[PDB]
């Protein structure tokens, strides 16, 4: 088994403007995922952006760097990009992992690529157990359930399952934990055009969820429950000072 | 196409007691149904109860029964014993039609045979749109979303798809349907036992909803919206009322 890693970097914020290089003990917040990546085993990793300040920084610390147009409007659209411009085979597991991950475990990287080469979907995906009031009823912790196979039965900004007799108590009580899905994602890599070129679902603009998709055109994706659950992507100095912290202390 | 309505009546009702045999110009609950199925153009029509004064009554206006376990039983489970029982060939077509909707309209119990029998899945039902707060939010209202093709994807008590933006405001607005679940089932025959027979899942104790092994096995239920939708079954005594004044106004 081979896999590829793809990196988006979104080099755009309001609260952190230049996120991928913003240095975390003496690297760019993105060689550090790119970093990550090479430790989970793929046999490549790939940063794709569209910013020149990006791919200079990239290519200063010898990563390969895909250089896609700044005119996408989805983060599919751009993998899409990639898989044509550096010539991947439709057969060749890709993984996407998100640019503002640094301290993304390495082994959930390779789980989810491990679990697509395992299954009969072409597409794979992870989730965290929830059992937290707070994230149980949030409808930004997107929902998902499997069938006896893994595969997702459907994915819900709504609280699913329902416990019917202990959500009904009004003091409603969680006696089960639930699965809130993660956005790391594995795709065979010729998939990525199947996805992108699908007619859109009403489901997937109601819920906001691009992967709906998916399961609207009849196809399966893969969950797993993740091996270690992943700190959260980085989006204001107050997260980037918390991982210039941990990554200080890897160091001590 | 060729299928075999089985219509449950247990006499037992918390909400309206002996219901089945409550009386609508003239003849019981269950009559009315019955007649229901036969004007689907049904191959046989076999009314499931527990109970020998429902049994009597039946037999009373020509009906088929099948006597069926005077123990607790869950809705496929009821089924079962009458498939088992009566040695219905694994290939037949059975639509399972509640003992309390006495004006189904005809139509949609062929509807969900046909819609079967035009498909390779085990089991078929149907759905209506809804757009009432009151159904929307109401976790007594099962909710359904299906495939392109109408293949369920999940069935919950919860309000699916939840419309994130729409959703989230403090008056929330209902800018498309969603679609409710009825109780109208069809399967084949031979289905039913293996239905019985699987390993449960967590999903099915959880929700409350027995159709949810279906899908945990990775089998296909099609869904299709009803050709017409049905009037309210009945569950209270107002409920009754609604279909006596409906059957009064006929005449
Ligand atoms: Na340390």
């Amino acid at each position: 088994m081979s896999f590829t890693v793809v990196i988006p970097a979104r080099y755009q914020s309001t609260r952190l403007p230049g996120k991928p290089l913003a240095d975390i003990g003496g690297k760019p917040m993105i060689q550090w995922v790119y970093e990550q990546a090479m430790q989970a085993g793929a046999d490549r990793v790939i940063i794709a952006t569209d910013d020149e300040r990006v791919e200079q920084a990239v290519q200063a610390f010898g990563g390969v760097v895909c250089m896609t147009s700044p005119n996408h409007q989805s983060g599919t659209e751009r993998l899409a990009e990639v898989v044509a411009k550096m010539a991947i085979p439709a057969d060749h597991i890709v993984v996407n992992v998100q640019g503002d991950e640094p301290l993304i475990p390495p082994a959930i990287i390779r789980q989810v690529a491990d679990n697509l080469a395992a299954c009969s979907a072409p597409m794979a995906t992870l989730a965290v157990e929830i059992e937290d009031e707070a994230e149980v009823f949030n409808p930004n912790a997107v929902k998902v359930i499997t069938d006896k196979s893994g595969y997702a039965l459907y994915f819900s900004r709504a609280t699913i399952p329902w416990d019917r007799d202990n959500f009904a108590k009004a003091d409603k009580a969680i006696v089960q934990p639930l699965l809130r899905h993660i956005g790391i994602y594995a795709y065979r890599a010729g998939f990525i055009n199947t996805y992108l070129d699908w007619q859109p679902s009403q489901l997937e603009k109601i819920e906001c969820l691009e992967q709906l998709r998916v399961l609207w055109h009849g196809e399966k994706i893969h969950v797993a429950v993740a091996l270690e659950a992943p700190p959260a992507g980085v989006d204001t100095p107050e997260d980037l000072e918390v991982v210039r912290r941990i990554v200080a202390e890897r160091a001590q």
